[PDB]
């Protein structure tokens, strides 16, 4: 019966590796020392465009949104590999992904961050924390709360096999508004929570109450998400130069 | 068999995303139209009085109010197709300008493909299938509004005879969006590679779902010629409206789609 939880752990690890090119293992190997191009100022950014692929702060934010949409499809694919997920009411699958992707993006973004900056373009670049802080308000305070979260999150020293199960727990949240059949969602999350618990005991025997400490980080995650939504409004309200091509507006 | 297993998974994925993106499926449309039902029975608009009463029953000039109404729903349909497109594996990975190009030229061919699901020889479901507007009433509309819908009906009765279900249409409308032959595409090869995979997916789906339908795949692909022609006539008809009805307002998103279209 513990054998089924190990099978679930391995299953989610295998699907996580398939769905996400840039693992934490890979990201960590880079961040510590195929060296990446560093963006530390406007001049290094300008030259960066030759491998990054009107105003600086707006172009960066927009680029980030384009790449965020690419990640949502990777997470959607991963979600369909979670035992029981596709058997749920189709409206509930949509609800769980709509509310879940933001929490997952910031969880996985921590894998790409240290206190000094963040890997960009599947590890091709490194944009410095200071450069992002240096953008004219309100763009200068967008990434900073994410860095704060990442520093505290990365102190848990989770690996990819741990994060694979954790991400599944996030997706199967029974408290998303508008859910029609909460029972099988909580029943799957119960099984994932059991699998995560055993994973963290076996993988981190020396790490006392790591399970508890990880679940507590959900608080921080949700604050980071609501804070981003609120700052997305300040943009929509007061930004004249944000108006993209009407058909691009639709995709985002 | 392992290769064909990945094509079944792609068809599954696309159908699943089709159900999520499109509130009114062919399956629901046909259940309303084939008049089996007591709860799903539509109110029928066939004349002015039934249109007037339809205003209370369903939730300026007549021909204009109907045309302004189709405009707004077309916009809402562009939204649904755009949401579907994002779900097609590889689409959001493509160049940003090419994503815009594929949608610009693709959405109207998809609108008319899926409008067929809502049509029989006698008329078309309106207001999410609550209403039904007769083909005769639409044809009797003041020139040039009288012949906007008739070419869609002509296409629909022929297309509908292929007897495709939603699981077929999900892969077909994906094949339409990933068209490498669109004017102004910067990188064609990555589009063609996605369409290759979609076409394999469609071919196995039509073979498994329609075993006794000879060359249904080839016959479906030929219908893409008919869609192309319906869009041209539609655009020509809009040019006439702009000049004849200067007081009538086209939607910017639709204007942007129509801007320098062939
Ligand atoms: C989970 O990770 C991600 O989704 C991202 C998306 C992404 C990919 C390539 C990129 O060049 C960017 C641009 C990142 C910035 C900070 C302008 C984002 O992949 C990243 O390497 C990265 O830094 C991401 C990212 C996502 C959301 C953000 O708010 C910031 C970065
Ligand atoms: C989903 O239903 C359709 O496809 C349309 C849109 C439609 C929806 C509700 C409506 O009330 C109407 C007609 C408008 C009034 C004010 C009675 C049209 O219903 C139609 O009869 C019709 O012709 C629709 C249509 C046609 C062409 C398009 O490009 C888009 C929608």
């Amino acid at each position: 019966e513990s054998a089924d939880l190990r099978a679930l752990a391995k299953h989610l690890y295998d699907s996580y590796i398939k769905s996400f090119p840039l693992t934490k293992a890979k990201a960590r190997a880079i961040l510590t020392g195929k060296s990446p191009f560093v963006i530390y100022d406007m001049n290094s950014l300008m030259m960066g465009e030759d491998k990054i692929k009107k105003e600086v702060a707006i172009r960066i934010f927009q680029g980030c949104q384009f790449r965020s949409v690419e990640a949502v499809q990777e997470i959607t694919e991963y979600a369909k590999s979670i035992p029981g997920f596709v058997n749920l009411d189709l409206n509930d699958q949509v609800t769980l992904l709509k509310y879940g992707v933001h929490e997952i993006i910031y969880t996985m973004l921590a894998s790409l961050m240290n206190k000094d900056g963040v890997l960009i373009s599947e590890g091709q670049g490194f944009m410095t924390r200071e450069f992002l802080k240096s953008l004219r308000k309100p763009f200068g305070d967008f990434m900073e709360p994410k860095f704060e979260f990442a520093v505290k999150f990365n102190a848990l020293e989770l690996d990819d096999s741990d994060l694979a199960i954790f991400i599944a727990v996030i997706i199967l949240s029974g408290d998303r508004p508008g859910l029609l059949n909460v029972k099988p969602i909580e029943d799957i999350q119960d099984n994932l929570l059991q699998a995560l618990e055993l994973q963290l005991k076996l993988n981190h025997p020396e790490s006392s109450q790591l399970f508890a400490k990880l679940l507590q980080k959900m608080t921080d995650l949700r604050q980071i998400v609501t804070e981003h939504v609120q700052l997305l409004q300040v943009i929509k309200k007061t930004e004249t130069d944000m108006s993209l091509h009407p058909l691009l507006q639709e995709i985002y």
